[PDB]
């Protein structure tokens, strides 16, 4: 049971929709991952912030093992005793009226889009099927037909049939462009990420979120914040928009909502926006199952009273201050918030970001390159200062070996 | 901790996107479900065939508990040792070249649509973004924007913005309509359910699947079979199309693929169709995680060598033969295949399907009405003959009380 057998066998019996890093992880706990040959690695991807609480956090595992013996799925055609308990906990946590439970991040964005359109027709008064939704250039909220229709990345939409109408694209971190776009009364909502992660951790200028809220409120437009990756204590707060005291109309949550043990996502908004969807007009089979709700309550509790937001904030400050000491001729820029950071590599034909992640894997650290010149660093929020500094020493050892 | 508290609290802190049956289930094992007050019920919905192996089947629970202690999610940016093992098992089981793992049923249909479009452009030679996909009237493959765009049910698409172009709708169980529709060379695929479940378990005439295959092959069109609900031993075979020896180009699986313990879905097709999606052109965060793959292997093994397909076939024969003994003036029709069946109620202002399911719940049986006059019966495939006959006696006792 070796690694290259795993590589070739997945290549033979699995779809070629991914080009992952050559490493076959078998075990994982906290901030560490072990492959099949026993080698230990620092996890600096966190499954795209899906295991912020670390791999197999014990409290989440205990909640999953406790609920699997009782009940797993009844479908939303009946009631169960756990779904509402998770609903009240997350609604009082983020201080919104209601929450709509889905499974994956795509479904949370699809739910937000249908909520915005239904709201624009029944509340805003838009002529039916003429409403439009604005997206920031370089956004990523999944890979459905609707999701790739609002993407500016050719690798996501090229060759996938016609595209979703009613999707407008404005540049990211651009108040004048949003102000020009919101002049159309048919615009129902503007969906944006507080920090564009999949584009290379692109942090907007300070005051951008406050301006987006002011523009959406002034022009009667729903502010949709995709916090599926940025939210849940990674950037340093419960939501990344909390850094500017901004309350979006609709908030999206995912990934870290379960600590990597279950596909759980949530859509939070107030009554006048949520109640636009009548009974039987939206839902999902696994959406809101008791098992996923138990592990979501456990993940949110171990996010709150294990102190991981300020932990990620201070360790991210240390991480960025340490990365900026590398010379400016090999590291073009260092950006990020909390434990969600990235660096830019002066890519040439001598090296690129992929070869760095290969050599980082050889030295015991797993990272993800997003464009051949950008490398992301996002360790689980349970990491400590000594472990972080040892990881950065692996980063410096790898970079200074070229 | 009573039931009406659960009802009102979900109504206060949860979205009103469902109108479920008033019963708060807390426990579940095999074919039985217990509510919070301790009352026992027969499960005749099976979470829309998601728990075909029964609630909390022990082998699936053991596989979940074994894998949760080792590894849960690494993201497809790296390899893991379990994903490929599940891929080889399911590909050799259904005898296809490759499988693409997603989480929910919507994602499996979205993957099939993008595969068909990419295939139509790179293989069939359709001018880019001019391809079309045909759907049968009354279909249901989820509730995303693309899914509701091909639906003829107003409760699914009304008020949800503009709609997906390139979606054509033909009547279900109609060979001439499919033959007329496939005359357009821009048609890339035809997605259909072998048995339309969400529409009221509409069974097509014998030979319909053979004619669909003959028409799709003759006109160079991809046959997509949505077996997410009909597949996995419920209708009596691994796939419902196996009743007519039909091999679709693309097969969709979901729900019962995990026994209700995890959102796992699969898209099975050959190489010349699957390899059209290059690395980095599709995927999902939780798609193909090790935990979901372990519970999928367990669910498929307890579906195979626990003998549930022929079990559902014979018990479905007994179920239909027993239901057809009710008088024709209260039960209009009785249709179905395997343990997926439904009856038609001569609805008046004296009664409807909802009041029947309420009285059935009062007598210890949980069923789901789909149109106010159609009632579905789908118990888990682990049910036995004596338990089935006791359940039908509850059905007759309830019907004959009006
Ligand atoms: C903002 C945002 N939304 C969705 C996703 C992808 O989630 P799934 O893979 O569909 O569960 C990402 C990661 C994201 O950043
Ligand atoms: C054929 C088919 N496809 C999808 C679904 C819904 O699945 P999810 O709720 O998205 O997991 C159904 C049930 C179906 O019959």
């Amino acid at each position: 049971p070796t690694s290259d057998d795993i590589f070739e066998r997945e290549y033979k019996y699995g779809a070629h929709n991914y080009h992952p890093l050559p490493v076959a992880l078998e075990r994982g706990k906290g901030i560490y991952l072990w492959d099949v040959e026993g080698r230990k690695y620092f996890d600096f991807l966190s499954s795209y912030s899906a295991v912020n609480q670390g791999h197999c956090h014990p409290k989440i595992v205990n909640a999953l093992k406790s609920q699997v013996d009782k009940l797993t799925l009844t479908s939303r055609a009946f009631y169960n005793n756990v779904l509402g308990e998770y609903e009240e906990y997350i609604t009082k946590l983020f201080n919104y009226h209601k929450v709509l439970p889905m499974n994956t991040g795509v479904e949370a964005g699809e739910t937000a889009c249908k909520l915005a359109r239904k709201w624009g027709y029944t509340v805003k008064g838009i002529q039916k099927y003429k409403a439009k939704i604005v997206f920031a250039a370089g956004n990523f909220w999944g890979r459905t037909l609707s999701a790739i229709s609002s993407s500016t990345d050719p690798t996501s939409y090229d060759g996938f049939g016609p595209f979703m109408p009613g999707f407008d694209i404005i540049p990211y971190n651009d108040l004048p462009a949003l102000e020009r776009a919101l002049q159309d009364p048919n615009v129902a909502a503007f969906m944006v990420e507080p920090i564009q992660g999949e584009a290379g951790v692109v942090v907007p200028d300070p005051g951008y979120l406050m301006g987006v809220r002011e523009l959406c409120t002034r022009h009667q437009v729903l502010f949709i914040a995709d916090e599926i990756q940025t939210g849940l204590a990674r950037t340093g707060r419960w939501l990344a928009v909390d850094y500017e005291n901004v309350r979006p109309d609709i908030v999206l949550l995912g990934k870290a909502l379960s600590g990597g043990l279950y596909p759980v996502s949530a859509v939070l908004c107030d009554d006048d926006i949520m109640l636009t969807i009548k009974p039987g007009e939206h839902g999902s089979t696994y959406g809101g199952n008791p098992l996923g709700c138990r592990v979501a309550i456990a993940a949110l509790e171990v996010l709150e009273e294990e102190n991981l937001a300020e932990n990620a904030d201070k360790l991210g400050i240390i991480l960025r201050n340490e990365l900026m000491k590398l010379p400016s001729d090999v590291v073009t820029a260092v950006r990020g918030k909390g434990l969600l950071n990235a660096i830019v590599i002066k890519e040439t034909k001598d090296w690129d970001a992929w070869k760095v992640c290969l050599r980082l894997r050889d030295n015991g650290l797993l990272a993800k390159p997003t464009h051949g010149d950008i490398i992301r660093f996002a360790p689980p929020l349970v990491i400590k200062e000594d472990e972080l500094r040892e990881s950065i020493e692996i980063i410096n050892k790898t970079i200074l070996s070229f």
